[PDB]
This record gives C-alpha cells, structure tokens and sequence, in this order.
C-alpha cells in the first residue's frame, strides 16, 4: 500500500459499551446500544497496540459472557464460568482486550503480533462452551490492523453458523453491494457443528494473514474456495469486479447439500450507472 | 528452476472445443471430442496472460454448463442459470476464460495473479449448484502457469468425489506409474458432500501455491497429508522415489472408514528395469 | 533464535528399541521398554540428516506395524501388509527412518527438507489401514528439527483421536502445566473418523512449518484455532502466559458438541509461587 489508505501505528486506550440482549424472535445478539443488537454483532476494529475496555451489560435473564479469539486478555476476561468471567442476568462487567505489535524478544526470537481477523462470542449460554449462545446469534467480528495494512472501502461479515449464514433463513442472503473497483473486505467466520467451504464467484484472494500479497515473493496459494470449521476466522480484500466486470456474483458454501439447502448469497457488483448485467 | 524446463511468458489467445456427454453407464463427462469424454474431464493448461475461448456443446438431453474456479470470466461465462450462462440440450455456447499476470496497481498494491491449480465443473445438472452433474462426473482440472514455474514430466489428476476417486468403484485405483527420478505433478480436487484427508506414502510437498519451495526462506509447512473439502483444489510436484526408492507407494484418503471402504490407489514407482520391489 | 537454544546440524546414526503391547484395559500402545507403553506413544525427536534404526518387537498376539509420516523410508519400512512390512505376533523387525536437509538439486530446484512435526502409527491392526490399531492407541509423535530451529523448554503431545484426546475418557484432560515465560512446544495430531478444530485460550501461533515467525516478513496467518482431519500433524511454540499472565487456560476442540462432550483440557500456567489466579 503506497497511496491506498493504510492503518496508522496503534497505542490508544479505547472504551466501548456492549450489551447482550434477547431479541423478539428468540435469537440473542450483541450491540453497542440497547435495542440495537444485531446478528452478527457489531464489528470491533483496533490497531495493534490499542487497549479496549468494554463495559458489558447482560440484559438477558440467563448468564452470558464475551470471549474473544486472538487478542491479549487476562484470565479475568476469558469469558468462562470456570474463571468467574461470565455475567449474571442484569449484571455489568468490564472486559479488557489488549493488542501488541510484533517485535524482537530478548532471546533474539520474534514475537508474533496481534494483527488479524478474529471474532468474539458467548461462552456460557446453553453450555459452558456457549453452544446455545452461539446458536442463538451471540457472535461478531474483530479486526486488528497492523501499521501499514491496507484499509478497505467497506467491510462485510459472513458467518457460517451451522447451516445458516448469519442466522438467516435458507436462501435469504445476505446480499452485499459494491461498485466495480471498490476495495471490499470480507471477514469470514464459522461456528457450530459442521465444516464448510467458502467460495466466491469471479474473485480470489491470498491464503495468508491479510488475504493480499505485498509483492511478487509471497508464495501463498491464491484461492477462491476455503475449508473452515467451528471458530475459524480469516479475512481478505478484493477489488470488486477486477478483471471480470459487473454482475450478481454468487458466494456460497460449496458443500453441495449446503448450497442446495440455502447457504448462498450475492455479491452485487454494479456499474457506475447502478445496473448489473443479467440482473 | 534453472535448467529444469520452466513455463514461458503467456499472452496467447487459444481456442478449444468441449462437449458434455452422457456416457453409456449413466455417468456424464466432458471431452475435447465427441465420443471421448472422460471422468475427470481433460486437463486444460494455460500460461498467465492467455485467453481461452471454449466452444462448448451440450450433447445431453438436459441443460448443462461449465463453471471455472480461479480464472477471470465475465458474468456471461459464470455457467449459472441465474445469469443465463448455461446451455440447453443440443446447444452450443462460447465460454471465455481469461488469465492475468500479477503486478503493481496504481495505488501501489500488488494484484495477485491467476496462476494456480484450479478446476471446472457443471453448475446446473440436478440442482442449480450442479450437484447431479458433479456427482455424475462433470468435473476436470485447470492449471495456470506463471512464467518461470517448473514444468513436470507428467501430470495426474486425483479427484475425491464423495466416497470415490475419480468416480471409480471402491478399491479400483486409479494407479499411476512413474520411474525413479521422474518429476510428477499431482492436481488434487475434492467435490461433493464430505471432507477428506489426502495422504501419499513415501513423498511430501510444500503447502503453498506450487507445492514446491523456491529456496531456503519459504516458511511453508512441508506435508504428506492435507484436509480438503468440496471444491478445494491444490497441486504439487514430487520427484518420484526421491530418497526412498522404487515401490508401490500408496495414496489414499486417511479418514479411516474412507480408506477401509476403498479410497485408495497406488503410485507405482519403478526402477529403470521396470520392476517394483515388493510387487 | 539468537541466544535461545537452537538445534545443531544433524547427521548421526541412531538406534532405538520399540515395542507394541496390549495394555491391561484393552488398549494398545507403543513404548521404548516392555511394560512402559503409553498412549500416545513416546516422542521420537531427531535432527535433519539423522538416520534412525528402530528395532521393533510386536509383543501382541495379532500382527502390527509402524508407519511414519514425513520421514524418508524405503518401501521395506512402509509398515503395510502389501509390502510385507508388518510384524507377526511375537516377531521383531528393524524399521529404518532417514531424514535429509534441504538443498539445491542439479536442475537448480530446491529439495524440501525432512524437518517438521510428524507422527507414527500402526497400519495393520483391525484393517489394512490400521483402523483398529489407531483406535486402540497405536500412535505417537515425531519431530525433525532443522539446524537453527528454536528448542523449547518442554514438548506436549495432543492427539484428537475420534472423540477423545489421547484416548482419555471425556472431560479428563489431559492437563499440562507451565510457569509464566516457559517456552512450550505443542505437537498436535488428529486420527480417526472426524474433523476437528483445535483452539487454545490466551495464546496463538503462526500457521507455518515451525508455528513461529522468524521475523517481520513472514506473511503467515497468526491463529488460535485450526481445522484438522485424520493423520494431520502440526506443531508450534508459545511463550506461556505471554501478554496474558497466569491462569487455567483452556484448550479444546471448538466443534461445539465435541467440547460439550468432553474434548477439553487445561493449560495450567502458574506464577513463580505456583499459584493460578481463579483456580
Ligand atoms: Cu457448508
Ligand atoms: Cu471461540
Ligand atoms: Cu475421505
Ligand atoms: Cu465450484
Ligand atoms: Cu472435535
Ligand atoms: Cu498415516
Ligand atoms: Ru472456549
Ligand atoms: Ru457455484
Ligand atoms: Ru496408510
């Protein structure tokens, strides 16, 4: 990324409120505001070095928590019953997530770095691994950017949760929309019981941390199809319609009975005039 | 690759005919000529930069199509019913696949590049995701070479399609044959309903784009066993019998009930005299 | 690794005895000594270049073998019935495993190198793919170090074998223990019928050969969750409690019904005083 927008150095303390709430249809969701919970829950995005203090309130009548992948947390923020890190009905707790930049340890080794595509979810609704909470919709994405990472025009979250996408009914999407040439970021998370294969028509990405290649030397596989299982997370950027043009470009699980039974959506890539050939 | 044969720069327009045909036993296959359809379908191999105009004829009495992974195609060549890209019984359509080399975009980012191990398959027989067509044998491999890629002595295609290899009956192979020291390329594709693990005895490869390491700096895992799911594709080269000698070297799915029920074949690596110790 | 301990150049001939034995409870295990078989079997660790002559005795009343992944072996040491490489009841056979360093071939290509996280298992108990032997506990880890690889304080082996960890009953661990700051190596192997997702709380690693990054240029995904299938093997090192502190840090399969039914253990990271907050 030279003149594309790139992430700055991180290092700020940030604060945020989150709620877990039962929804009217029986699902459960997270939100930054009461009455505005979503499934998936809202995107949290930070830079390496940032600390995030989340003031979490459980508005439900059963215990619930927040567990995160990837980021640094102490045991008091693991979100488990075992470590007394869950939240009673109506209660509030502050969870802290930290992130760090990569760098050389004293022994001359290289410490990895927090950056990546991650996710948060419940760990105590229905079972002590959060099986009911996850099923009901308590999951959401987290992005940690490294300094210099390329930033997108927009970010969409796609979760394969059992045999649904984002807890939707079969064959109801979601659909996402872009214009030819937009830089679109996809955060792809899987939950539940089953393995899946995520496929996008007309587009492809690098099987590495960022989903993009910095230059000619990266030997990573370039793919359009990727096996995933429960609690896996990856992400990538694509240039919408790059080399292929506008169209109603399908994305789906490529396990045949899964696509047949509704794990399908559309990436609607428009011309400037807003039209889509064949749609 | 210094003095091994390496792929040249691409950039040619190529033309080819393909047919979909029902076979006498009830399967369905692609071929470059009528009466010579195979399962898997024939290998298509191009260099990055090439364009391929495929003049496709559906000789079957049901609609059928050709969808490809990885390569650049416009929406009119996606092979779906939705985009009116399938082919009626007896009909002909020209599908176009393009490929591009990697390079620097105007924004200073690096555009990936088409090269890889890919595949084509039907998208409309039995269901609108091609479940019946895929089951019946409408799939085949595609290789896109980058300039400088090492070329093999021979290429073999292994497809895990449900609980078959290449739609064969249990325990009937296929078997492949080589001589110690041959450079053998394997294209490995999975289709259907199930996950698998591809394993080869006596040999190993790099989990990256080419399946080979260019030099000492590539940190990719070297493996002999790899989980795959529907529509996954990867490929590699091995030197037959390198460091291990001649033998009837098994390859199989390593999921235990799958190997037990017949997802097994042999890589028959011969001495110059044509014999195989233990066989 | 500058001043962390690093593996030396390999090249030695080594000798070792192994036994396969039935255990009192009906399982089957390997050991370096009679009466001391374990499940998983003992760790074998060598440097690239080493040769290992294993003098194997089958003390059981059914045929058994030793098959290895990754390492160089001739067909006479593949461990299969087909190649007459298994061992009758009460019998002895010498299996030979070799390893090689990476280097430039005559054609200018780069030959991979044996180094990695590998495993050995039976290939003839119950079926000719060793399904019964594997089920009963005939599996163990193998590590091949490359010169310069970072060495750990300790190595733990975690095997997802069907719906068990290391053939243990549900919810019985195993648990591993460390002190904050220890360099812990994990060898993670999967066997059987099912796919899994390996997850560790509070820790993460690089999805590459060593599980660690040498420096800022490696683009490998940093993860805490990884899909695996039968006969897959990977490994990594983590600094216990790095950035997160002491705690009873869970590891588990993240497939929800699997964790619910007992594929869970604890990574007990202690302060110097031996205590664990929340435990
Ligand atoms: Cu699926
Ligand atoms: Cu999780
Ligand atoms: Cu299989
Ligand atoms: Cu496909
Ligand atoms: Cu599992
Ligand atoms: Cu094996
Ligand atoms: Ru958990
Ligand atoms: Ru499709
Ligand atoms: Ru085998």
């Amino acid at each position: 990324g030279i003149t594309a927008r790139t992430a700055p150095a991180g290092g700020e303390v940030r604060h945020l409120k989150m709620y877990a709430e039962k929804l009217a249809d029986g699902q459960m969701g997270y939100g930054f505001e009461k009455g505005k919970a979503s499934v998936p829950g809202p995107l949290i995005e930070v830079n390496e070095g940032d600390t995030l203090h989340i003031e979490f309130t459980n508005t439900m009548d059963v215990r619930a928590s927040l567990h995160v992948h990837g980021l640094d947390y102490e045991i008091s923020s693991d979100g488990t019953a075992m470590n007394k890190s869950d939240v009673e009905p109506g209660g509030t707790r502050t969870y802290t997530w930290r992130t760090h930049k990569p760098g050389r340890r004293d022994d001359g080794t290289w410490r990895p770095g927090s950056a990546g595509y991650w996710h948060y979810h419940d760990h105590v609704v229905g079972t002590e691994h959060g099986t009911g909470g996850i099923r009901n919709g308590l999951y959401g994405p987290v992005i940690v950017r490294r300094k210099g990472d390329v930033l997108p025009d927009a970010t969409h979250t796609i979760v394969f949760n059992d045999m649904t996408i984002n807890n939707r009914k079969p064959h109801t999407g979601p659909d996402f929309e872009a214009t030819v040439g937009d830089r679109v970021e996809i955060v792809m998370i899987t939950h539940g019981e089953y393995y899946h294969t995520f496929h996008m028509h007309g587009h492809r990405w690098a099987d590495n941390r960022t989903g993009i290649l910095t230059g000619p030397d990266d030997p990573s596989r370039v793919i359009d199809n990727k096996i995933t299982g429960p609690a896996d997370s990856f992400g990538f950027q694509i240039i919408a319609g790059e080399g292929v043009g506008a169209g109603a470009w399908m994305y789906h699980c490529h396990v045949q009975s899964h696509s047949d039974m509704g794990m399908v959506g559309l990436f609607l890539v428009k011309k400037p005039d807003g039209t889509i050939p064949g749609y």
